[PDB]
């Protein structure tokens, strides 16, 4: 019952992070232990982030941010380069719960995936879309995990 | 009006398939003539049940199996290695056909795609799942087998 | 403010098109300044004409045609081959704005993508399709458009 969490913002990771204190309580909530989240730069410092925590096998990581189509916004990419495969149908979910509320939820490139025996999912960077997303993940994430785990 | 069935399932595959006759019927009742369904372990033998229909020049094949996150479900990758081409709306289509019932839909990685003349469409390792995805074919399948041969 | 049309149709490009005219007065109600659109065989010519469009360095592209599982459409393949990245949920917006009235648009394998600083969409090939997918951008577009550009 482990997770990690990655903030993902250059904006943030020189100097407010808002979404990380969102996503530790909701973690909390649900009952998993999770480190302070990282808060790291757009880009390598993503990937590299990433490749830290799946290698620390947590069950879970959450990132937040760099998943639009702004320059810099490469979460999902990082993302990419580090599953095994991907679950497009959970992507697409937590684009459809900022829906029809804000139209430019359609914008989001989040992946999420599976490393290993690691659930990767990218959130919005902003804590409506966060808070949209986790309500998904409260109807799946358990399952997720046990079918993952192979029951 | 020709059409196949592979099962993925390595339980199954050894010893009970229930999503088979299911496929069966529906495609009778459609008008489709068809084999009896291969029921073939995850991984490779999907794969190979695969090449083996497409060189039956069948018009649609139809599988069921192996869609999830769990480590052994591979079905929607050995799909991905034989088609020219992916329809990821359809496969979305089939996803959403479980919801909001079954919010655990979403994590399927099934895959629609066409391999030279013949339509593959996964679906999923559940009876009721596969009544979803039937039930998006049919509304669907007539259409996308005449745009495939070109009107 | 920027636009560029390609209609990708091998039955239009050598003798009607009336998606074009659609596109084009979608356009100028919408403050985007465009050349008239270029009409292109499948295949190949689409490719260039994106690339051509690229060139002229426009904010955004539009293409319609060529998006079904027909065996000449290949203007998403076209498309991919050009982008930078992509942006499913736009696709899959534009797919769903279809939904339920028309089913076989789920059959529509049109990509949204980014080349550099342009924005690309790939409309269905249909009038009343490309009149639904209008409707997606007019209320996405400019902001799209904007986070691009980054505000």
């Amino acid at each position: 019952r482990s997770a990690r969490v990655i903030i993902a913002s250059t904006r943030a990771s020189s100097g407010e992070d808002r979404c990380g204190p969102i996503i530790t309580e909701w973690l909390a909530q649900q009952g998993f232990s999770s480190a302070q989240p990282e808060v790291v730069a757009d880009g390598s410092p993503v990937g590299e982030a990433l490749r830290k925590a799946i290698d620390d096998d947590v069950d879970v990581i959450l990132t937040s941010g760099g998943t639009g189509i702004a320059p810099t916004d490469s979460t999902p990419d990082q993302t990419v380069a580090v599953v095994d495969y991907l679950i497009p149908g959970l992507a697409e979910a937590i684009r459809q719960s900022g829906l029809p509320k804000v139209p430019t939820s359609v914008l989001s490139r989040g992946v999420c995936g599976v490393a290993g025996q690691t659930l990767i999912v990218n959130l919005p960077g902003s804590p409506g879309g966060v808070r949209d997303g986790l309500g998904v993940l409260a109807g799946v994430l358990d399952h997720a995990l046990d079918q993952l785990a192979g029951k």
